[PDB]
Order: C-alpha cells, then sequence, then structure tokens
DNA sequence: ATTTAGTT
DNA sequence: AACTAAAT
DNA sequence: ATTTAGTT
DNA sequence: AACTAAAT
C-alpha cells in the first residue's frame, strides 16, 4: 500500500503543501509599470454563495490573507457544469501586463516525450495537487494579486490577496517547473539509471523493471513528501506497462 | 488646317474606319469550349429606346449583321450619367472563358513612356476612333459574338452579332495593338528620327523640332488615313511642348 | 465581465 | 463588420 | 443582370 | 458573412 507507508507525499493524507526549500517568490515589474485598480464587478448573491465556501478554505488556509493595496483585479464567477457550481477565477490580465517578462522554459510535451528510451517500460505518472500553491509568494509581491471581497452581511475588511502563486497569473506554469527541477536535481543525481520527466506539476518516472520502477517510486514520493509537494492518490498510476501522460497513452513505448 | 489637308485622317470627316490592310481575324477557341447560349434580360422600354438608335447606327454600317447562332450573350442597358442616356454593353464574360488566350502584348503605360527620349521635346497626340470596329471578323468567328435584339413592334429576326472586332471581348485591346504595329512598322522605317509609342489606340508622336513634328504628324496622319483608321480630330493635340498623353502631363520630358 | 485572435 | 471561441 | 475580388 | 466596387 503506497497510500500508507507515503502518509506525507499524498494530498489526501499529508494535508496542503508548501515547498519549504523555496525561498517566497519576487515577482519583478516592467520598468515602466504602475499599480492597475480595477473595481469588481459586481456579482449575484447566486455567484457570491457558490464562490464563499472556496474563499474561506483559502483563508482558513492562509493562502488568502486581508490586505490593503493600490493593485486590484476582478474575480470572475465561473462554473464548469450547464449552471451548476460556481469557482472564482480571478481576471489578472492587466496585472500580467505589467509584470516583466521571463523566458519560457517549459517545453512542449511532444519534445518532452523524445527523451523516453524504449529501454524503460515501466512508468508511474503521478501529478501534484495544487501544485503553485506549494510556492510561497514574498511579501512584497502579494499586493500586486489583490481582489476585493465583500460579504453582505459581514464581509472581511475589503481586499484579499495571495500568499502563494497564483493561477491565472501569466508566470505561474514555468516558475514552478522551474521551481520543482531545482528540488529534484538531487534526486536525478542519486537515481542515474531512473528517467524524470516534468511538465510543470505532471510527473512521469520511468525505469526498465518494475522493481526499479518500484524502488524508484517510492524513493520519489518519499522525496516529494520531503520537500512539501503533494501528489494525487486517486489519479496516481504506479508502476505500469500502460499509463496515461501528458493526453498521450503509453503502451509498449509508443507515443 | 489639318483637317482639311487631311480629310481621310480625321473621324469627323473620314466616315468610319476599315483597316483594309488586315486579314479578317480568327478567334480559336479553347479546346475543349462547346457553345454557351444565355437568354436576354428582359430590357424595360426605356432602356430599350435608350439603345435602340446605337443598335439602329450600327446596322446601317454593317457592323452588326442579322444572324443565327448557337452562342448567345446578354446585352446590358448601361446609362453613364445619373440616369440619362442608354448605351448597350455586352456581358461576354462567358465567351471569354471559352477563348484562347493569347500572350498580353500591350506594354503597360509606365514602361511604354520610359522609351520617350528628352531630346524630342515635341510631342503630338491622336487617339483613334473606334478602334477595334476598324478590325474586321473573320466570317467563322462571327457567331461567337450573336446577342438577341427584339424590338417589340417590328423587331429583327432574333439575333444580331458583329462583322468587327467587338467591345468587351478580352483580346480586343491587344489584337488591336498587335495589328497597328503591323501595319505601322514601315511609317517606323521611313522615320528613323521620330518616336512613337502605341497603347493600342493611343498615338504619340515625338521630335526633336517643331518642324519634324509637323511633316511627321502630316506623315502619320496620311499613313492612318490610308490603312483605314481614323483620328479624332476634337481631341487631337498637334505638335504641342505640353501634352496629355496616358493621364499624363508630358512638359519639359517630364513625367 | 472583458479581451483577443479568428471565422464567417 | 457581425459572430464565435478562448482565456483570465 | 451577374460575377468577383476586396473590405468591413 | 453581409457589403462595396468594378466589370462585362
Amino acid at each position: 500500500t503506497w497510500l500508507s507507508d507515503f502518509p506525507q507525499a499524498w494530498a489526501e493524507t499529508g494535508g496542503m503543501g508548501l515547498a519549504v526549500r523555496q525561498a517566497p517568490l519576487i515577482i519583478p515589474l516592467k520598468a515602466t509599470s504602475t499599480p492597475v485598480s480595477i473595481k469588481q464587478y459586481p456579482m449575484s448573491q447566486e455567484a457570491r454563495l457558490g464562490i464563499k465556501p472556496h474563499i474561506q478554505r483559502l483563508l482558513d488556509q492562509g493562502i488568502l490573507v486581508p490586505c490593503q493595496s493600490p493593485w486590484n483585479t476582478p474575480l470572475l464567477p465561473v462554473k464548469k457544469p450547464g449552471t451548476n457550481d460556481y469557482r472564482p477565477v480571478q481576471d489578472l490580465r492587466e496585472v500580467n501586463k505589467r509584470v516583466e517578462d521571463i523566458h519560457p522554459t517549459v517545453p512542449n510535451p511532444y519534445n518532452l516525450l523524445s527523451g523516453l528510451p524504449p529501454s524503460h517500460q515501466w512508468y508511474t505518472v503521478l501529478d501534484l495537487k495544487d501544485a503553485f500553491f506549494c510556492l510561497r509568494l514574498h511579501p512584497t509581491s502579494q499586493p500586486l494579486f489583490a481582489f476585493e471581497w465583500r460579504d453582505p452581511e459581514m464581509g472581511i475588511s475589503g481586499q484579499l490577496t495571495w500568499t502563494r502563486l497564483p493561477q491565472g497569473f501569466k508566470n505561474s506554469p514555468t516558475l514552478f517547473d522551474e521551481a520543482l527541477h531545482r528540488d529534484l536535481a538531487d534526486f536525478r543525481i542519486q537515481h542515474p539509471d531512473l528517467i524524470l520527466l516534468q511538465y510543470v506539476d505532471d510527473l512521469l518516472l520511468a525505469a526498465t523493471s518494475e522493481l526499479d520502477c518500484q524502488q524508484g517510486t517510492r524513493a520519489l514520493l518519499q522525496t516529494l513528501g520531503n520537500l512539501g509537494y503533494r501528489a494525487s492518490a486517486k489519479k496516481a498510476q504506479i508502476c505500469q506497462k500502460q499509463v496515461k501522460y501528458l493526453g498521450y497513452l503509453l503502451k509498449e513505448g509508443q507515443r
């Protein structure tokens, strides 16, 4: 039982993650940027009620904190179903435009998979849960991602912001990918025979023998857990001959 | 008085032209072409009355003749003014598509004018009237350009066609330009010092001295008249230092 | 609620 | 230029 | 009266 | 995709 031997490595039994080895991230602005404050678009009670539980959970988790900032972007009520449950989606486009660009270092899936040799037939796929939220944001950069939150009946001060790398920020995928690479560098050095592919929060470990894949997976889960990341036990594909990775179906070394 | 010394050369005093040296033109069809017969679109009495005098004049001139043909294209009532006088415009597009293409040998005005040296400052401009109609169409090709004509009160048999190169035919400008070049080849050889530019029916004669331009123009008018072409006395610009040719204003050797 | 790159 | 489709 | 290449 | 502009 992998879930039992590695309690800390799974999102199911390890609690929200936090990359303890990673220094809080500082987000540099473009040379001429000035704060932009876009008023919150009026939200219906339906959308607000649907979103509230999520905001509360994040505040309880310390991922969202009250603040007073010259920056402000609108929260969008987005429901996946035909018209069911709502979830908060922040429109950070005006913030993204004022943030200095960085080199896109995340490889496209096609090129990433090209590094998978035929020799390693035993695959293991893990996806990290709430990956961006595992990376802390430096207090100086936190104000940048502020939005307004007002509960008609006892609403928070006014604005809330993130203490972790947020969704909707143009550099999140790249910064997370680079941070995880730094954290798993040693693991790669300690396991020369293993093949590890990283695509932001989607990991593929490849070994030659079921045994290698087994021991390798134990080591990877142990490492991820200690670093503060959390993998989804529900979606985990362990030591399989066939697995689904990045939209592909890896079987017999195909795709 | 040029109009008096060259009666035959002017459209005003020489009658409709006819290039007597040019063999009637044979129009080759594309390898797979078959006759196309498009019914005449109903025409209002207003348009018909406006067009009638033109049709009658052409029939009197032998330019239009009755016929029975498997080919037929529509006549369009087109009035230049805001809604005044109508004139017949034949829609020969379906005929054009079935006629074999020929190399476009008429040079564009820009390139044509590049052959005008600074030495020849005395210009003479003539435009031939009803140029295409001066070229006969071989009896075998005449049926190709048939259209319907019916006078509510005593209408012609049915169809009429052209005995001369028609307007609206894709190869008319090129075939006329090549025919005139053949007819004026000798003139060019007999006047080495003169510069003659031809753009379909628009002619520009350039000389070094007013005298040369004078004698040259007399010779050109005499030649055109004898060949069966007719120039517009009204629009004629003779031995000028400045003239309008092909939309350009030739002055001092400029443009 | 807005933007934007595409399509029609 | 009026519509779609994506995207935050 | 229809077509067509362009624009909006 | 609804409109224009030319063209025969």
